[PDB]
């Protein structure tokens, strides 16, 4: 019993964190096999932040301009290349702690663990989700760039995020491990803003199923709803549309609790209309949307 | 920016998790140097748990009855002893991944990271607080026993908790690494209940300071209060008493934000008597009490391990 926001154990990623220094800039790198991945903005100066020409800046760099430190050991850079917004520094040593890994690009609503790092040293691990507006609500200070987001499948680390920047509202933007930004963001200091964020409806429903599995039933009602009527209501509360894919995804939790998805949707509509009235669900006074249907099943069963 | 419930990096503890099997029971063990620590209830059967005489049950066990597995490698048990509610299995191999460590007993209100394990394999890490009623609001399924709670100070792991059981309300009970239970709990299948819990006041204040550091100031007011008047109001809402020690520990956050501790106490008093009024603090509609003043400073300044 109990339901917590739970991150994956970070050990497999900790053994991959290194410090990358280029001139006066120091950030984090991910050392896998003989390659160190890091945000390409590490090559930028104060004059190259508004409109950097990364191809032009990178061509002017030599391998010895990149200082890579793994623990108290300096790694030797023997090559450098850019893949989208990620810099790939070929090093002369394969990381002996390289876990079984994959690079995966995730979709909004997906969750992942973040290992926040400074100077190539892990500071903390937390859980978050890719917001529908493609930002993440992280906890990151200056120097956290290059910190990664991941999930673990048995003994395989799926890297899904690398931190690049903080937007004016305090939310965070980054890329997958192929350097493709999530969202319409660019690695420039040009005015950028996160779009209006919405609540991840399928995740709220999964969390209501987690509450039922944990014995919390006060919010259930005798009603059901059509999928279209639910979306019409949910949209008015800035909730993401619930698709038939989402309804299908919730099938196993629906079977386990005996509450049809559209029956749970009617409970969610009622919660949106009434609020909680001094009550809580799984220790929260707000509807939680950073647990996926997969997270709920994993944590409960 | 941002404020998250953040656990310590779990790597140093992951390299210590092993699976301990005794008869039909399988749970987790903590392998440090040449000793595997685990809950002594691993030696119990269904009948035993009802009224166990652990000295009597343990004397009947031989070293070969305990199957210890570290990864896909079986460790050899060469001795066994009991220290309070923890079983200590001496093994022939010292854990090469043993970090710098200490065993520490924490106080209620102190937070720690839990590495939840099943079959000696880490499944997740979460941060929690030792409740004033000595339970933890954890997330554990059957097989999680032996999972540990820890903090990190520089490169030293301080082990503070080992999971033993789940109470009828779904909250959790366990011991320090010396086998002493936190709270009035015993390791037996008998009627036990968590006492009425209270809110960790010093932690709520620390979290209000974290909200201010992050730009959330709506709850601040022009008022201050005496420590005694605040404690009188705190008693009413089932909040823990705020001591002068707590006021002192909040000193650095008070200096950083420019809000005296008793000034923040007057904000907390108003939040208690009047509520949030539809507003949230750090994305929460409830006052969060599972961040200590040290956690807030560590997160808002970026301390690394
Ligand atoms: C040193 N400087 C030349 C480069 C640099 O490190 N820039 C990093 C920077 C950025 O967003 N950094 C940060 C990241 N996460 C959390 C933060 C919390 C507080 C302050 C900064 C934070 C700052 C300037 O705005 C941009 C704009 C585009 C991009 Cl991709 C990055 C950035
Ligand atoms: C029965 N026994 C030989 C094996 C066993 O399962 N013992 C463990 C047990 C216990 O509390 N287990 C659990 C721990 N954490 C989370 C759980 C979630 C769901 C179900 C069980 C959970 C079972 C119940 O009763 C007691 C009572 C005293 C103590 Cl110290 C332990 C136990």
């Amino acid at each position: 019993s109990g339901f917590r926001k739970m991150a994956f154990p970070s050990g497999k990623v900790e053994g991959c964190m290194v410090q990358v220094t280029c001139g006066t800039t120091t950030l984090n790198g991910l050392w896998l096999d003989d390659v160190v991945y890091c945000p390409r903005h590490v090559i930028c100066t104060s004059e190259d932040m508004l409109n950097p020409n990364y191809e032009d800046l990178l061509i002017r760099k030599s391998n010895h301009n990149f200082l890579v430190q793994a623990g108290n050991v300096q790694l030797r850079v023997i090559g450098h290349s850019m893949q989208n917004c990620v810099l790939k520094l070929k090093v002369d040593t394969a990381n002996p702690k390289t876990p079984k890994y994959k690079f995966v690009r995730i979709q909004p609503g997906q969750t992942f663990s973040v290992l926040a790092c400074y100077n190539g040293s892990p500071s903390g691990v937390y859980q978050c989700a890719m917001r529908p507006n493609f930002t993440i609500k992280g906890s990151f200070l200056n120097g956290s760039c290059g910190s990664v987001g991941f999930n673990i499948d048995y003994d395989c680390v799926s890297f899904c995020y690398m931190h690049h920047m903080e937007l004016p509202t305090g939310v965070h933007a980054g890329t997958d491990l192929e350097g493709n930004f999530y969202g319409p963001f660019v690695d420039r200091q040009t005015a950028q803003a996160a779009g209006t964020d919405t609540t991840i409806t399928v995740n709220v429903l999964a969390w209501l199923y987690a509450a039922v599995i944990n014995g919390d039933r006060w919010f259930l009602n005798r009603f059901t709803t059509t999928l279209n009527d639910f979306n019409l209501v949910a949209m008015k509360y800035n909730y993401e549309p619930l698709t038939q894919d989402h309804v299908d995804i919730l099938g196993p939790l629906s079977a386990q609790t005996g509450i049809a998805v559209l029956d749970m949707c009617a409970s969610l509509k009622e919660l949106l209309q009434n609020g909680m009235n001094g009550r809580t669900i799984l220790g929260s006074a707000l509807l939680e949307d950073e647990f996926t249907p997969f997270d709920v099943v994993r944590q409960c069963s």
